[PDB]
């Protein structure tokens, strides 16, 4: 899933830099490079914002950017 995104927005935040003999890279591992955690990647990127939502209020924010009517919350 490299050539041909649609939009990957949630990743700027969680970007694996990994390269070696291993590389692990290849493999499913995320880890938030600002608070230099370590996040387990899921089905979708549902945790990828949660993490923030918590973590990082202010990065959520600036990507929780909806156009539409207001939700409960
Ligand atoms: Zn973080």
């Amino acid at each position: 899933g490299s050539s041909g995104s649609s939009g990957s927005k949630v990743w700027k935040y969680f970007g694996f830099d990994t390269n070696a003999e291993g590389c692990i890279l290849q493999w499913k591992k995320i880890y938030c490079r600002i608070c230099m955690a370590q996040i387990a990647y899921s089905g979708n990127t549902s945790n990828l914002s949660y993490h923030l939502e918590k973590n990082h209020p202010e990065e959520f924010c600036e990507f929780v950017k909806s156009n539409s009517g207001p939700s409960s919350g």
